DNA sequence: CGTCGCGACTCAGCGACTCTTAATCGAAGGTTAACACGATGTTTCCCGCCTGTCAAGGGGCTAAGGGC
């Protein structure tokens, strides 16, 4: 699953370093972190192995 | 005196609704251009009308006490 969110994550800079030049850009200015906790919190949240 | 030109034929094949009956505990994670007038509601006081106090005054009715 954090693979899946990884997954998402990279579709997601690769969508967003194409607007935003990678020459003096801010550090971890374009990688998000939704997607990544998104993920361990659905499968601790409503997961049916984490289900109780 | 054979077949094939030309026709149906049923056979396959492919799609598709339910999972008893009551019950063991409540919610549940992400997606990330910038600005501008305008017309459109939102929210405060402010007087208008009106509603509700208790009081003041009084009289009128009821009743109780005293005298013949």
């Amino acid at each position: 699953q954090y693979r899946v969110g990884l997954l998402r994550m990279e579709r997601a800079i690769k969508e967003r370093m194409s607007s935003v030049d990678i020459d003096t850009v801010m550090p971890h200015d374009l990688i998000n972190a939704k997607p990544a906790a998104a993920a361990v919190r659905e499968f601790f949240g409503s997961s049916q192995l984490s289900q109780f």
